[PDB]
């Protein structure tokens, strides 16, 4: 594998009211902005430094995010790696121990299916511990033996006195994914700002949580600015990156 | 944990054949040292003794099969023979039941239905032979026992089950078929040896008819008679702890 070099440019600006607004340069000449070396970035930066910044478009809309499916072997490995920093073989050793102790279901599966007993169990837990608004009218179904889930939803990670810290973290991950998969969607009020500067286009995205839904068990607020408003550039910050395997 | 020792004695018969012995008594009382000093004291004595066969008992023996599984005995057998914990065993048994491969897994009864008895006796007659089939169905001290739903379904055929689930089904299947088969027969032997203040023993048996062990799978003591002199080769002490 050969790492590919690419640069990104962020711009700190101030709204007419004086509030801070962070932007990411996305386009240059209507084409995706992605310089590959320092000189190219510097050339772009020199242009952005003199350009006039103005809000081209502001889009506000409600959005929802649904929970993910309960774990299968491949998704558990991916999540344990991303969230906990566990390698695949370590994740599988720990999952096998949790299964052999009877804490979770069989760990080698490619099915997201959940038995009626498991659905009854988790929906009861949700009704008792979270509330009616967190419970969908009908069980949530997922594209797809059974998924990897706790054997007893009433058993919490901290109660596994026979497991070391990382094993408890893995159980907690499995437990949270399973409970969340049967909860209602999270609701947000999203905002997207599009800014123009010379032959450059920049953007900022933000959202405000209206209902937590599944996120209760398991980006920022953009300042007020309308279309046509002028933004004052404060600082440009280029960043060098390299792709990974 | 309680520390206790044992002592094994390797000897040779007049013909020169090896004979392994275990020390069982000392001064007519059960031998069971609790430390290294006690054991070493016994070893020094055994090292200077004359060894001779005090008695040889040869007799036929019988081994009957066990009852079909109930929840508690399945858990015990899965632990002892397969190394499965209780929770794991019950999770797998539940899946086998839900798939329809075995009968309900929560039971305290060793009873078998007339249909199940007819089915397994037919299997035995077809696959093992008349000497493996008792005149009347075998009865056991005691809903129904945990058994396969279809005796013609072999563990190897459960494509939808992982290896350990197949091992569990195999265990249940073998226990069920064996429980309706005839006793195994052996010719047993017990050698009692005298060595100074100690008594040592060796046990052996030869299979004469496999019976139930045919579906659900010791030593052969060398030829020696009462009065035969034995030559001590080596004494081997062993330290143990209760678990």
């Amino acid at each position: 594998f050969v790492p590919e070099e690419f640069w990104e440019v962020d711009a700190s600006t101030t709204t007419p009211s004086g509030e801070a607004l962070a932007l990411q340069v996305t386009h240059q000449n209507d084409k995706p902005f992605r310089p590959v070396n320092k000189e190219q970035t510097q050339a772009a930066v020199s242009l952005l430094e003199k350009a006039r910044y103005s809000v081209l478009e502001r889009e506000d809309k409600p959005t929802t995010s649904k929970p993910g499916a309960p774990f299968i072997t491949s998704t558990l490995q991916q999540a344990a790696s991303t969230r906990l920093g566990f390698g695949v073989k370590k994740t599988m050793m720990m999952a096998q121990r949790l299964y052999e102790a009877g804490y979770i279901t069989y760990m080698r599966t490619d099915s997201t299916n959940l038995s009626q007993d498991a659905v009854n169990m988790v929906r009861g837990y949700i009704s008792d511990n979270f509330g009616k608004k967190y419970l969908p009218e009908s069980p949530n179904q997922y594209a797809s033996h059974e998924a990897i889930r706790p054997s007893d939803v009433n058993v919490m990670a901290e109660s596994l006195k026979d497991m070391e810290a990382d094993a408890q973290k893995l159980y907690q991950l499995i437990w949270r994914q399973f409970v969340a998969c049967q909860m209602t969607p999270a609701k947000y009020d999203s905002t997207t700002l599009t800014v123009g500067a010379g032959d450059f286009r920049l953007k900022a995205r933000g959202r405000i949580l209206r209902f937590d839904g599944w996120t209760k068990v398991m980006d920022r607020i953009l300042p007020a600015v309308n279309k046509g408003d002028a933004l004052t550039l404060v600082e440009l910050t280029p960043a060098q990156h390299f792709t990974k395997p």
